[PDB]
């Protein structure tokens, strides 16, 4: 019979870093996944463009991808988390960004060299439903629990926390989100 | 991987049979299946009801279903054949259908006990493309081959000729039309 | 010691189907079952006619019954499907129930005969907690899962949708519902 | 499928030993058991606090548990046995309970250090039918015999018949019957 | 590497049993157990005392130490019980305490002998988290399932209820809860 | 039971080199890491950061990371020894900073290629009590030797000394340390 169909999402968003006077000050944000925004945008004649509805997204792969030369006047090392319970320590609206570091002590850890080298993260991400009670149950052989999809509605997936280092002159990364999705119960009409 | 996507499309059609004047005629019919036909009709929200490219049809399963009850004043004996090739011995338009029986010496000749009795038939159909040149090359295993589900303008696969004896007062079946679709290459925007 | 305690509740309801003037048109409910609704009506000397604590539903027998006799003259094709999370596709008030059979293509569509044929549905429900957040997590052996009793408060069990076709002339079946409860933690006063 | 539902029902009642001027005369009681008085009273919303019908006794726990301290300026030894046929040695009414001990000599003979020890008892009863023409058979295995459960018409199961020493000073006990039920055919509306 | 970090937390309640004028009417209370109650008060320097993020209770021990000697001039006889689901049976304000037990035949019914005996519960409680829907499953290896700590927002687990005999004269329990728990994610700044 | 809390701890200093007129000097400078100096500055709503009692190094991680990119008009190769006694032999203010190397002939003296180019050196680093008497007793499986915490009073570590070379322009390094710390005997109030 017909029990899972692999699917693979990807797309792409543009992400400025502005400049600094030689304060040293990071730039924080965060990234979720929710599968409504991965459909391409216009295309609109069936309004089910995933005609399934139990899912579940098992790999997330976000590439921070380049655009200076790696001739560049200023390097920069910045820190990329994956955050699986939505607890981001983003700033609020005029915050002021802070100048230390705020993923530098965290469990995973990578190292982005900004911003002229490539940086691939490929884990496992978890809901974010809000009725989860709070308890983690450390890991179940990634995530086996489907989830209905509606069109529109869906939940977000928690996960990287990237805090890359603000320069003398603001650049540019493109960052590619891939989602590895399984499907379940085609329920075409 | 994801290889095969079994689906069980199904479409109902009613079957009158005009009454005869005690000249024993029979009304001969045939049947053609096309994937275009068996989506509901009217839901047209988006553009693909099915989100495939790459099809074919297994198995098709055609049920004569009754409507009069078993104590009905005349019985009557038809026949049934599976056509694998649309050389039905249909009627042409104002022919007169045949007093004799054209489809008492086929080969796969099933007998359909009408008007109140159950009839089921279950093969293999082979399609209906016109340029296949004339070859038969019996039976490959049901069929392995591929077909570009094209909406709207998909080819037909002949099936069932049925030949009902028309009686004394006219009756009706409801005919349910079954296909076992497997489909690949999934292909939503 | 006390583990489980079976029980085999019943209750029977009383089912019309009313006329159509050749239409064809089919007419849809669905079928939720909760505990409190099984108990006989009357009998109210003790509040308590569970005196358990914690019960699940291991299976549902729904069983149409028919009132007609087998020489009905006109006989009719539904279909009887089990819903497992109360999406029922029956029509609103005043929706002019469809002429076209909206439960034809499900994956566990039974067919019933009607009017003068019984039919038995006998599957595992699932519950309408509405604070289940969407996941299925297919068969888990029988829904090894207990729930509190509240005598007025219980929660329902999504069973059959049933699609059953109207005729020329109105007719009546009699259902009857079987569940096969397991109760435990008895806290008699 | 559903044999045997165990339960352990208890009960508490006071037990007053009045004085004595030096006279060392005992106090003699009987103690039967029915399965009526071990509901807690006044809960009466149903009125079936037991809604089985077959019932037996399996043991029989008698805890007679002191008020006095260890220091009481008096002690006593009296004797308690389990009668197993309703042929107690109980005074009747101005009797004048006697000043030698009644069940000193039995069989089962334990004795109990009043008025400040712990005391426990814990054996399996025989009914009181006054129908069983007299015949005993020995032990047979914990007495395999269901009796009917009847609301308010229960017999009585007979058990200890204590004598306790009345001293210098009247004191209280608090007894607690303790029975490990046994149940069958549950048979709720 | 570091996961599970074990705790022993400790605190002390006075439990004060009013004086009763020969009703031998009992006073019941019941008990629950949250996390933040458990930190000594006062020590406030830093805002965190536990400083993990991920905690469960393993076991409760509670201890109901005496303050009477031994010779006291009236005993009592109450029962302790572990509720695991918060139902219950204390009293509202004004309800007047029964004067029968009320937790004298429940299953884990275990008895103190006050007002100078120790007496010692040891258990596995379960979570109040009002969300749960209802279902027990039983258990599950000392309910592995760990839960966020949050400093003040805390949610309690249901523990012993008690019910006392209260006595001719006032006396003084000093009741001792030890939590024995489990902790990980060190989260430090 | 709990025996041992990894932690990692990072911090991260900037670290100018100036320039010079074409004399070919180097710049030479020692680090010591402490323990008091790695948590986030500013974050003081409780005064013990690290809720521990006693502490040892592990490992420490140094990283010079670059600021200039690799298409710098001038190189410079410096060296960086682990020192493990805090005989680091650098200059006294106003010593005017040697011309020739003084860590070029050390034991484990490794290459450090400045301005554009990533280092990393990872050791066991030893204490600086000033209480030793002077005996080193070497390599003793990883300095297994407990420290107690005091938060504000911790001793120093003797680690790195580099030697960079200046160049004709000022450049910047970011270098930042890691500390492997293994925790005992959490003591939270």
């Amino acid at each position: 019979k017909n029990g899972i169909t692999n699917l693979r999402l990807t797309r792409q968003v543009e992400l400025w870093v502005p400049k600094d006077a030689a304060n040293a000050s990071f730039y924080v944000n965060h990234y979720t996944f929710d599968l409504d925004d991965f459909i391409p945008a216009g295309t609109q004649l069936n309004s089910s463009p995933l005609p399934f509805k139990y899912y579940r997204i098992r790999k997330v792969k976000v590439e921070f991808q380049p655009r200076l030369p790696i001739t560049s006047p200023f390097r920069g090392y910045g820190s990329t988390v994956p955050i699986l319970d939505g607890a981001f320590v983003t700033p609020a609206t005029g915050e002021s960004d802070p100048i230390w570091d705020p993923y530098i002590n965290f469990s995973g850890r990578h190292v982005i060299r900004t911003p002229a080298w490539y940086h691939k993260r490929y884990f496992t991400p978890k809901p974010l439903i809000d009725g989860n009670t709070g308890f983690f149950q450390p890991n179940n052989k990634q995530n086996a629990l489907w989830f209905p999809n509606k069109q529109g509605q869906n939940i977000q997936w928690s996960g990287l926390g990237f805090a890359m280092q603000k320069g003398n002159e603001a650049y540019n990364y493109q960052v590619r989100f891939t989602l590895y999705v399984q499907f379940r119960e085609f329920d075409l009409f």
